[PDB]
């Protein structure tokens, strides 16, 4: 990894693999706190979190 921005100017909306590392990040320290851990995430909000929250927890009762 030398190369620091290739590039990827194309608007990509996909929660990627470095999102989701920092998603768990800051959890792990602020958990059940969507406040922060959208606020690094500028490309996402904060009720754009609070789902994956319930997608990794969804199960059927």
């Amino acid at each position: 990894g030398s190369s620091g921005s290739s590039g990827d100017r194309q608007f990509m909306n996909v929660w990627t693999d470095h999102e989701k590392e920092i998603f768990k990040d800051k959890f792990i320290q602020h958990p059940k706190n969507f406040g922060l851990i959208a606020s690094y995430l500028e490309r996402k909000s904060v009720p754009d979190c609070v789902l994956y929250y319930y997608l990794t927890k969804k199960n059927e009762n």
